[PDB]
């Protein structure tokens, strides 16, 4: 009955409403209808990160990257996920790649990506 795009929009709305497991199930329904849309996996990965399901978030970022290798969001959310998992070198490389892709695509996220990079590099530094 609902379309894949309607389910993705319901998932986005539920995510803004802090209903992360419900949002993730909507994105799963969207994938069921159309499994070749990267943004359904990137957005579900952010749900999984909020739900502390890091392995599932990593897997969704990987599926998104197979579909859209230039995705700024897939690299950024993968970097944030890796940072929480203490995989610092990979996290920094993915955040740096999100920054380079955002600049190439003329996307403006304010200071979000350099801010995330400093947080990851400071955490890596403190750990070493
Ligand atoms: O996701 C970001 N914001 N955002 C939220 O917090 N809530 C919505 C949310 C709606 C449904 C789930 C997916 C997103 C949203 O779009 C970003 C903020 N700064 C970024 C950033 F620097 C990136 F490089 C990037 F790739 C980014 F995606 C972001």
């Amino acid at each position: 009955s609902p379309s894949a795009q309607e389910l993705k929009e319901q998932g986005n709305r539920l995510f803004v409403g802090r209903k992360y497991p419900e949002a993730a199930a909507c994105y799963g329904r969207a994938i069921t209808r159309n499994p070749l849309v990267a943004v359904y996996y990137t957005n579900r990965a952010l749900c999984y990160l909020k739900m502390q399901q890091h392995e599932q978030a990593l897997a969704d970022c990987r599926r998104a990257l197979e579909l859209d290798g230039q995705s700024v969001k897939a690299h950024f959310f993968l970097g944030q996920c890796q940072l929480e998992m203490e995989s610092y070198d990979e996290a920094i490389a993915n955040l740096q790649r999100a920054y380079s892709l955002a600049k190439e695509q003329r996307l403006n996220f304010g200071d979000d990506i350099p801010s995330a990079l400093r947080i990851a590099k400071k955490k890596r530094w403190n750990s070493i």
